[PDB]
């Protein structure tokens, strides 16, 4: 009894732009959105750069009063969520509002808000904690606020699976629709971790590039001189719709979401298995889910974080799943341009996977100057590659050995 | 091909006990776990009491070296998870590990760790932030660390739906099993929010009881003089198992999980609608999901937080859904005794709803001295009521207007 799920709406904030067609222009032109951070003093930090959303005006979306109650990550997820709903042309009615849900997640949630309230608490005591500190900081408040704003009475939840969050949110929402629990879902992720604790936390884990002299060159997935990931901010939301609901209202359809894989590695808290066994199981489950032979995959949007162990583990995973086909598909990391939006990474990379299908073009991996040992696949170095893409795959893995794979197909 | 799902294992840390049987004895005896908070100086705070886990020894489960790097919510989540898996008698093998997953959630996760690291950041500087801060504090690391310790390679994720988290984590895991994505899932939630930001934050929102003179009488759901909820910490975990998988290995089955409802209110960020329309919609979805006549419901474990608005919304929902049968069923709030474990509230209350079925007894609502206007149902005031229970329901509501209902049935 499994219903087909298609994408009818997309919304985005990224370091490359304030919407989807600005971010995508940047992806195809191979631009970086990485720069020295301007909103705080990082003198004592070992990393001083990352991907900020530049020029965000929350009052295009909310009243000043509404915005003052919400952490930036929630502001960001609402912006991308409202763009996606507008993009879909969906009309919410008394007849359909219990068939429309939301699954917007985040990896690290209201860390920035918690920092600012912590400063007030330490400087002047608990009477200075904002009344809205709790509702304004918790990860489900993108789902909560969106559903209250639009009157959505379908499944209302949030995933938090670290750097896998966006991929899991989109996949579980697909499941909701395929198994008849909803007809429409808004899904994706938002992240704003560019605070003392985020740069300091990930930096204490020795997980960040320290290439402070050349921020636009720091993120270089599968390059021999990679030294960790680049911390970035933003959001991605997709409108997922049962196929016949989309066709019934004359919705423009971007792609079909055919396959979803999850699988734990059970390996280590913060490092992947070098052999890519985790990504491997997950991609295979996603392909089984889609009813697709590995040889039908044309494009992979890699997780490709620019860490030493992560990048090579992903090459191994792909070689295992795809055998000889590995040298026929294209794989790239848009994190080379966007940096790592953590729990939003899978959301914005789903969108880029969908636009690779719409536009028949593999986005580049910029800064891929000297591919490392074993990195001999078509990694689309430096420049966008026009090619045939009928099937795009998007991979995410996260802390705690969490893995997510989405399979999208062109459809005409 | 929707498969049936049973409970084969349960685990818990609560203000009444360091396991299920100790906690349940507390519940049936009408014992309060609420006491003045010992682990900090709260003289500047308007709320100075709550439910602590008392005498918790993480070394009954994990080495000192590991435990030291984990926030209390992760220690609580792992303890409950390990209890539930031992209680199930399940053996993890190469033949099944890919069919066993985990969904242990939290409302806000690593708040104590975040506060302590903020202190380090503001007094000392970023070089004093723990390298284990991110993996030891983020919400998906109960799922992550449990997969790593036991070798679980099934679906690995975490929900964060505020005070609804433990109910949704259980329900969605059951959906995973129902649709073939897993045969076994460890599901529930864990919370430790008893720090400056938690008491200060919920206090600033004016959500907390301020009955400092009488802590054990502060939590009084449906009582006229209720003045906000009581903040508690802990964890609940269930082993969910496909029925033929349970039968095949001859497992002890506690109950069947026959229904799961979700719904957004789409009303307000921190307040329910007075009529409880979201709770009503959620319970109706759950009962329809279970294929039951509403007159089959014998026992409701209410969300019942002791907030002025929440308690009366939930009587209105129960009147709307069950009509005259609202006067035949028993409804109680175990939060009268445990207080509010937030993201874990739905986990520990699921376990109490299953034990109500095993032991044919409705837990009491303690402190119900003066039922408020319209609170004219059997709310099991003061003392446990032995009675027939074939079907038990557990309700959860959260900030963001998130709702979830679980329906359990004696297995035969
Ligand atoms: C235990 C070790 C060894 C160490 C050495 C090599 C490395 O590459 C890093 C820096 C990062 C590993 C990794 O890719 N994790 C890792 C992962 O498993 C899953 C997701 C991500 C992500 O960024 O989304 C990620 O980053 C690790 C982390 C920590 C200290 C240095
Ligand atoms: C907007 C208002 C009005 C106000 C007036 C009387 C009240 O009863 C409270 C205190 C609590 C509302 C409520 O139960 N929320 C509420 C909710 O929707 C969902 C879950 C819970 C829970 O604890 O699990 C919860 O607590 C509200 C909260 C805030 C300030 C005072």
């Amino acid at each position: 009894s499994r219903r087909r799920v298609v994408i009818t709406g997309m919304g985005m904030l990224s370091p490359l732009g304030l919407d989807v067609p600005s971010s995508w222009e940047g992806i195809l032109a191979g631009r970086s959105g990485i720069a020295p951070i301007e909103h705080m003093d990082l003198s004592a930090y070992s990393t001083r750069f990352g991907g900020s959303v530049k020029g965000f005006n929350v009052e295009e979306y909310l009243s000043a009063k509404e915005a003052r109650k919400l952490d930036l990550f929630i502001q960001y997820g609402l912006a991308a969520s409202f763009q996606a709903v507008r993009d879909s042309g969906l009309e919410v009615t008394d007849a359909n509002r219990e068939r429309i849900g939301v699954s917007m997640g985040s990896g690290i949630g209201g860390l920035t808000n918690i920092e600012n309230n912590c400063r007030s608490l330490f400087e002047q005591g608990p009477r200075r904690i904002s009344p809205f500190f709790v509702p304004g900081s918790i990860i489900n408040m993108v789902s909560g606020f969106l559903s209250i704003h639009l009157g959505l009475q379908g499944p209302n939840y949030a995933l938090t699976t670290a750097q896998t969050t966006g991929t899991h949110s989109i996949g579980m929402a697909a499941r909701n629709i395929a198994y008849g629990e909803a007809d429409v879902m808004v899904a994706g992720g938002s992240e704003m971790a560019a605070c003392g604790l985020g740069l300091g936390g990930f930096g204490a884990a020795r997980a960040l590039s320290t290439r402070n002299d050349e921020p636009t060159r720091a993120s270089r997935p599968w390059d021999r001189d990679r030294d960790g990931f680049v911390l970035s901010d933003g959001s991605g939301a997709l409108v997922l719709e049962e196929l016949e609901h989309a066709r019934a209202r004359g919705a423009r359809i971007y792609a079909e979401l055919v396959g979803f894989g999850m699988s734990g590695d059970a390996f280590h808290m913060t490092a992947p298995p070098e052999d890519g066994a985790g990504a491997a199981r997950c991609m295979k489950n996603a392909l089984r889910d889609a009813g697709l032979d590995p040889r039908q995959v044309d494009y992979i949007n890699a997780h490709g974080t620019s860490t030493p162990a992560g990048d090579i583990a992903e090459i191994a995973a792909v070689k295992s799943v795809f055998g000889e086909h590995a040298h026929a598909l294209s794989m790239s990391s848009t994190k080379s341009m966007t940096g790592h939006l953590l729990g939003a990474a899978g959301a914005v990379e789903a969108i880029f996977s969908v636009l690779a299908l719409r536009d028949q073009v593999a986005p580049p991996t910029i800064n891929l100057d000297n591919p490392d040992e074993g990195c001999d696949l078509d990694l689309v170095a430096h420049e966008a590659k026009p090619r045939k893409i009928d099937v795009a795959l998007s991979n995410s893995f996260g802390f705690g050995g969490t893995n997510g794979t989405l399979v999208f197909r062109r459809f005409a």
